């Protein structure tokens, strides 16, 4: 249903890109024709993902946030197709295709929560989905698709934190080596503390400096391990 | 050499996160951030890598990402260099869409891996020679804006070499013959769509052939 009227509108746009690269043109002019038509291209491969997030098993917390992201790829895709400027469409597909890589992680999460086992880390997954709808809805709320680029780039990096979550307790779950479960167990612990700071912290640019202190601390753990 | 390339990511990831609290305008610490962050997603796409050194891996996709992190490895030593903010976010920026050629090599690796049938091989090996002709010159480019175009050509290239092999589960395992058989037909232009491809003198002609396929694999996949 709204899968096959949002492939509609991405259909029309990226035929009239080709079109318009199609004609005469530059190299450069006609790249970034191109890059903006294979933007489009990856957000049809996004909506490929709402099959499997719309599905019985999905956790409905994912399945609310990804109905949110859709209605606002639909908006600036709308957007995309009454502009005229061409560095408006561009960047306007551009938000719209970070959002979409939001399906690919929330349909990762989706992927790795039916797997996990840890109930606290599933406890976990709720506040950091909860600050997610929180940035969502500042970004429904906001006209200038350079402020949802923001807010949404901290919600993508966000999920990426989560997933970090959900694998270093994969590896502490799993890990024989005694000096891995150690710095397992501190790096969740200090991440736990920065998920709670960027929970409280109101700024979305502290959010965002908390996550990427979190993640940097993980990936120290996941580069020792492999 | 990983290790030496983590090394380096986690200095300027420390860096930019010193610059971002030293900032003190909210755009400025976010765009430090936002290059903070593409260093980590670096690093995490290095990860891939031990996968791709597989035995079982293709040979073209191991010497593909030696050539990705041999370019990523000279865009970090620039950055490094370089002390204009916004020299390191586009150095940054052009490392990071290379990084996600691991994962799209990752995950070409994984799908080759169940590949009943057997035509896409030689196939799929046109198109590694053509994306190592793109990585070939991109490492002779210089140019960050020359090789963000070389790589965002890779990138869609490997995609639609992806797609190609789902095209081919959606053939084997479809019962409606019609749909079984717009996925045989789709697949048929892809491979005329390709082979304009490998006799194309520019990457934005290549780049119009390949967005040309992928529509055609995605209005099948939209079928279904």
């Amino acid at each position: 249903p709204e899968l096959d009227e949002l492939w509609k509108r991405v259909k029309k746009l990226v035929t009239e890109l080709l079109e318009q690269a199609e004609r005469a043109g530059d190299p450069e002019e006609i790249f970034k024709l191109l890059e903006v038509a294979a933007a489009l291209v990856f957000l049809a491969e996004m909506f490929l993902r709402l099959a499997a997030i719309q599905e019985k098993a999905t956790d409905p917390e994912i399945q609310e946030l990804a109905e949110r992201v859709l209605r606002l790829i639909k908006r600036l895709l709308e957007e995309a197709e009454r502009a005229g400027d061409p560095r408006r469409i561009r960047e306007l597909v551009e938000v719209a295709s970070q959002l979409a890589f939001l399906l690919e992680l929330f349909y990762r999460l989706k992927e790795i929560q039916e797997r996990a086992t840890d109930p606290e880390i599933q406890e976990l997954a709720e506040r950091v989905l909860r600050l997610i709808k929180k940035l969502l809805k500042a970004a429904e709320e906001a006209g200038d698709p350079r402020k949802i680029h923001k807010l949404v780039f901290v919600a993508i990096v966000l999920l990426f934190l989560l997933q970090t979550f959900y694998r270093l307790k994969e590896i502490q779950e799993k890990a024989t080596d005694p000096e891995i479960q150690r710095k397992a167990q501190e790096v969740l612990e200090k991440i736990k503390r920065l998920l709670e700071a960027a929970e409280r912290a109101g700024d979305p640019a502290k959010i965002l400096l908390y996550v990427i202190r979190a993640l940097l601390l993980a990936m120290e753990l996941k580069f020792a391990y492999r």
